[PDB]
């Protein structure tokens, strides 16, 4: 997805504020459109997961 997209998913969540500041690190370093998709979709299982409990 949209780097812009991805930094409202992090922000908006209900994470820790250090480990939304992880991600966020790690948003940083990635590069390219193949790349940025998987770490939204790897962002929306961690979000679901934590929101499920």
């Amino acid at each position: 997805a949209s780097r812009s997209v991805i930094r409202s998913i992090i922000k908006s969540s209900r994470l820790e504020e250090d480990r939304k500041r992880y991600l966020m690190t790690l948003l940083d370093d990635i590069k390219g459109a193949n790349d940025l998709a998987k770490f939204h979709q790897m962002l929306v299982k961690i979000i679901m997961k934590h929101h499920h409990h």
